[PDB]
């Protein structure tokens, strides 16, 4: 049909908003904790600890795949990061720090992405 052609059209159009929620909340981390998955190379029994991994370029090959329905969504994805980190760390690490400060500088990128979402439809 072509009701699903403008289905896509409102769906490629979070997809291009979503893309730029992500950039701004990757650039408040800039010594790039965040980025890549946790390595289980490195960290073998990460597993053990954490059960849904969760990272910036994994979000963001979900994200290219358009595989993000709304806004709660992506947030939820964004908030594993930072849970996640603040488990699996001590509060007295440069890793449990660098979540404390990415979830109180997303919060106000957050804050206006709820709104242009709601706005823009």
């Amino acid at each position: 049909s072509m009701e699903q052609v403008a289905m896509e059209l409102r769906l490629t159009e979070l997809t291009r908003l979503l893309r730029s929620v992500l950039d701004q909340l990757q650039d408040k981390d800039p010594a790039r904790i965040f980025a890549q998955p946790v390595s289980l190379k490195e960290v073998p029994d990460y597993l053990d600890h954490i059960k849904h991994p969760m990272d910036f370029a994994t979000m963001r090959k979900r994200l290219e795949a358009q595989g993000y329905k709304n806004l709660h969504e992506f947030e939820e994805d964004f908030d594993l990061i930072i849970d996640n980190c603040m488990k699996y760390n001590a509060r007295d690490t440069v890793f449990y720090r660098a979540a404390v400060r990415l979830r109180d500088q997303g919060g106000v990128v957050l804050r206006q992405a709820r709104r242009e979402v709601d706005s823009i439809g």
